[PDB]
């Protein structure tokens, strides 16, 4: 595609979202960078009305797959660098196990330079002293996969994943994650065949930030295509 | 699939220890930090014990515990470097820097108490004095790779290569091909693998408090290329 050259370099990001859960509303802004050669992401997001009232792990899913690395062999089947410039919508469904869910609607687009991800998340039905409202996930990640199939009749794709949030007491919240993604432009996009991304994620603190924040560092990068070839072997 | 995976389970202390000698000049390295094999994941910081170091940080990263390697569920049975534990492995590299000098390592990576210890001894030769390795020329940062890995039944331990790209101050690359062998150190059944690759990515960084010679690193390797009955239905 045209789009994966808009990646070759290191590229700005900015993140907007917009929440409301259970009618506790928030903002969070995020900058940083993306090196898609290596599948490497690197931000900062900071909370800007105030106190976050869920836990920050929470919402690292939802805060730019246009940055997995994906090998050479597999640059045909990079749905979200081929939607660029004009951008993809991704929206989500997240459930919480035993607890309540995310809906999610989200812009990635280039604006100018910068690859911009603009968010509106609304979460309901969560237990007000559950894991989520309750504050009771600890302030860590774990890695993940997550699995992609075309969806031809959308011009786009799925994708499900789960994730495990570590809780203080040693227990594990899950969280299942319904995903699709559809091009907001009419130009041509490339439809996978099925594959899956590898995550990690290293969530830190800036010390010298007063206000409610989240330092991210994470790697994607694209795996398990099979090629008819070794299929044939 | 091995009893060794289960010493992996959860936090694993680390400790590095490297003897060098490049061209001559002598330099120890000792690292600290944790493995979370679970995420495949290494949180490590190296110190330069005797100094300075007589070349760039980014070429002794791969000589720097592949056991922490995530495996699928379905490739347990392909991970070698765990099966090992705890009696461990010996790890011996050749690593020929295109156009310049050559890396001969050898180390044994095993478990003392409860942290795994990589203890390593390092011989640089024939490196160029005008060269990108004792020149300095070698940027601090690192590219995302891919190890290759290969059953080698006669000596009932692996065999591996990959080939790294250290980027260069002027933007060409300098390439480092590892030729590298693994052999366990105790008597005790090992798990030899088909053949598969490892994914791996490195961020390199500096500790703001560390005013001695050091490299901060934090490193991601998953294991892939061996494919499952299920993902295959459906494709
Ligand atoms: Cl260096």
């Amino acid at each position: 595609s045209k789009g994966e050259e808009l990646f070759t370099g290191v590229v700005p990001i900015l993140v907007e979202l917009d929440g409301d859960v259970n009618g506790h509303k928030f903002s969070v802004r995020g900058e940083g960078e993306g090196d898609a050669t290596n599948g490497k992401l690197t931000l900062k997001f900071i909370c800007t009305t105030g106190k976050l009232p869920v836990p920050w792990p929470t919402l690292v899913t939802t805060l730019v797959l246009c940055f997995s690395r994906y090998p050479d062999h597999m640059k045909r089947h990079d749905f979200f660098k081929s939607a660029m410039p004009e951008g993809y919508v991704q929206e989500r469904t997240i459930s919480f196990k035993d607890d309540g869910t995310y809906k999610t609607r989200a812009e990635v687009k280039f604006e100018g330079d910068t690859l911009v991800n603009r968010i509106e998340l609304k979460g309901i039905d969560f237990k007000e002293d559950g894991n989520i409202l309750g504050h009771k996930l600890e302030y860590n990640f774990n890695s993940h996969n997550v699995y992609i199939t075309a969806d031809k009749q959308k011009n786009g794709i799925k994708a499900y994943f789960k994730i495990r949030h570590n809780v203080e007491d040693g227990s594990v919240q899950l969280a299942d994650h319904y995903q699709q993604n559809t091009p907001i432009g009419d130009g041509p996009v490339l439809l996978p065949d099925n594959h899956y991304l590898s995550t990690q994620s290293v969530l830190s603190k800036d010390p010298n930030e007063k206000r409610d924040h989240m330092v991210l560092l994470e790697f994607v990068t694209a795996a398990g295509i099979t090629h008819g070839m070794d299929e044939l072997y």
